[PDB]
């Protein structure tokens, strides 16, 4: 299937994560937290091996509270947002809500908080893959195709600003 290949070609040298626990499950979800940042960090030296590093992440001590920042490239302007979820109880059964809250008000394809709304197919391919997918997983199959629509239209409408020029 096209559904299929496509994600195979998103997710292939990501590391795939291994613990089914979540933020109240103690040393297991140290374990789960040692998984995410490892799988975190391969796909950001993937990213700049392919000259799209396009987002930093960072948590609290708990690994409960995440934020950072995502850049968007579009005719040679750069764009950043910040961007923050938090760690669902039910986590990694139940994917994060990833918010970037600044754009709250601005997209249809979003909830208020600025929590973005992946279409229909994305909560599906997540559960079919339970505990596989992470942290790394949802910015690669959730945010990155998400900003890869809305951030061209915001700059279509014109209602929006870039934070610096490209070089």
């Amino acid at each position: 299937s096209m559904a299929d290949e496509a994600t195979r070609r998103v997710v292939s040298e990501i590391p795939v994560l291994k613990t089914n626990a979540g933020p109240r499950d103690r040393e297991l979800w140290v374990q789960r937290l040692k998984e995410e940042y490892q799988s975190l960090i391969r796909y950001v030296e993937n990213n700049k091996n392919a000259d799209n590093d396009w987002f930093r992440l960072e948590s609290n001590k708990e690994g409960t509270r995440w934020f950072g920042k995502c850049w968007y490239i579009h005719d040679l302007l750069k764009y950043e947002f910040d961007i923050e979820f938090d760690i669902p109880i039910t986590y990694p059964t139940t994917a994060p809500e990833i918010a970037v809250p600044e754009l709250d008000g601005k997209i249809a394809k979003m909830y208020r908080g600025g929590k973005i709304c992946l279409t229909d197919h994305f909560k599906p391919l997540w559960a079919r893959n339970v505990p596989k997918f992470g942290l790394a997983h949802l910015m690669a199959l959730g945010l990155g195709p998400w900003l890869a629509v809305e951030i061209p239209d915001l700059i279509q409408k014109g209602v929006i600003h870039h934070k610096e020029k490209c070089n």
